[PDB]
């Protein structure tokens, strides 16, 4: 077996072998990339995503998001409070500004140091979930709106063809913006790359231990437990390093830097941080081996985590007997 003690491996695919993404996806699970829940693939150095980064300002952030953390240093929530639109200048000139920008420090690992022990004190913002790409059209390995949708997967798959479309969407990240312990909408592979900016670091329970996270989660966050039995579904709660580390739960960290790739493998479990004013590109994919993850994947029906018309056809589909109640809590 290949990848025992699920280690997150990073790739450097050649030119020829940038071509076809599929074919590279299944060659990274061929040496068990998958079993980390995470790899980093550096594209060829002669792969760019666009020419510029330099006409990117006037973008709209329409609901950027302050992260109000509730708990303690190590084990807490965040809720995210609307703020006013601004554009991407703006929101830059915020980010840089003395009262959100990264701290001084001497490397990736004093950073960990200074977000774990001091983010619950403030509350960055976060321009999150933003449709759009910064590909160029041009671009035509790992273009991420140009991959196969995971509507067609399906259709390849199982024979019937549905409704609902896949398109990346755009975060603009500052210092200690957060995201959240979570799988994927149905335990969905995830492409994530990094345009431009500081770095974004991330945490990774492999898929085959990610019961032991849901554990620790329901014992850490009692009434969030009770109120629902995916709760980490409404992507809230952060667990650190040192917590996971007492509790003998695996994980590993990387950081991503700009110019980079993260893949987030079906049901591996996810969370981390932004460095800096970043930008960041993501979307989710499907393969053949992610069918079995999608008919298996626990669905949030208490009414909190509210998603796109596009998973009804994925629940419909593969989990018939959970569609009516998923469905009343949509
Ligand atoms: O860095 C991040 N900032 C916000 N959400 C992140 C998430 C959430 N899931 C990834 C995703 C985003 C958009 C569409 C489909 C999938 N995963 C990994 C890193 C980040
Ligand atoms: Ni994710
Ligand atoms: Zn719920």
């Amino acid at each position: 077996a290949q990848n025992p003690n699920c280690n997150i491996m990073i790739f450097h695919p050649t030119k020829e072998e940038f071509n076809d993404f599929d074919k590279y996806i299944a060659y990274m699970e061929s040496q068990g990339a998958h079993r980390a829940g995470l790899a980093k693939i550096i594209p060829p150095k002669e792969w760019k995503a666009r020419e510029t980064y330099d006409n990117i300002s006037e973008i709209l952030i329409a609901t950027p998001l302050q992260q109000v953390a509730s708990g303690r240093a190590g084990v807490f929530t965040q809720y995210h409070k609307k703020k006013k639109a601004m554009t991407v200048g703006e929101y830059r000139h915020l980010a840089n500004s003395k009262k959100y920008q990264t701290p001084p420090h001497q490397n990736f690992e004093d950073l960990e140091r200074k977000y774990w022990k001091n983010r619950i004190y403030n509350s960055p913002i976060y321009g999150a979930d933003i449709s759009g790409s910064l590909f160029d059209e041009n671009t035509k390995q790992w273009n991420l709106g140009h991959l196969g949708t995971i509507q067609d997967l399906l259709e390849k798959e199982c024979g019937v063809v549905i409704e609902g479309v896949n398109t990346p969407y755009l975060y603009f990240g500052m210092w200690k913006t957060t995201f959240a312990w979570h799988t994927e909408d149905m335990d969905l592979y995830s492409i994530n790359y990094l345009h431009l900016g500081e770095p974004k670091t991330w945490y990774v329970v492999p898929p085959e231990h990610g019961q032991r996270l849901e554990r620790l989660a329901r014992e850490l966050f009692p009434g969030s437990s009770r109120g629902c039995g995916a709760f980490l579904r409404h992507k809230v709660a952060l667990i650190s390093p040192t917590v996971l580390k007492e509790n003998g739960i695996p994980f590993n960290r990387i950081t991503q830097e700009a110019g980079e790739f993260m893949v987030t493998f079906p049901y591996g479990y996810h969370a981390g941080f932004n460095h800096g004013f970043n930008c960041a590109e993501a979307i989710n994919f499907a393969t053949p081996r992610w069918i079995d993850y999608g008919k298996m994947a626990s669905q949030c029906s208490c009414g909190e985590a509210r998603v796109t018309f596009s998973m009804d056809a994925f629940v419909r589909i593969l989990q018939p007997e959970r569609y009516d109640l998923w469905k009343r809590g949509q």
